[PDB]
């Protein structure tokens, strides 16, 4: 295992959400299955090519990471949600996740170092 990994992500926050306010929406109010219901619709068009990852998470994701694509830099054990960090620690270069929850919502994580 590498030192660190970075990392871009996209985020689909819910009502029930740590902090269920983002950037791009003053009040999340979707609900935990709409907001899998998105992320899973997110993967597919990605898978096929009808969209590009980090195009969709500077358009749609709730975390401030949007503004830069959906990069979150390297970080190292210790830092990250514990599923955050063991999905993307898991991740070859180039490789993408399905579906990772953590308190601040539903995440689609692509490690790229």
């Amino acid at each position: 295992e590498p030192a660190r990994v970075r990392c871009s992500h996209l985020l689909v926050k819910h009502s029930q959400s740590r902090r269920p306010s983002s950037w791009r929406q003053e009040q999340i109010t979707r609900t935990q299955e709409e907001a899998l219901e998105l992320i899973n619709g997110y993967i597919q068009k990605i898978k096929s090519g009808e969209e590009d990852f980090e195009s969709l998470a500077s358009q749609f994701s709730d975390c401030s990471s949007a503004k830069a694509r959906g990069d979150l830099g390297a970080f190292s054990r210790g830092q990250m949600q514990k599923p955050f960090e063991d999905a993307s620690f898991a991740l070859r270069t180039g490789e993408m996740s399905g579906p990772v929850f953590t308190d601040s919502g539903i995440h689609i994580i692509l490690r790229t170092e």
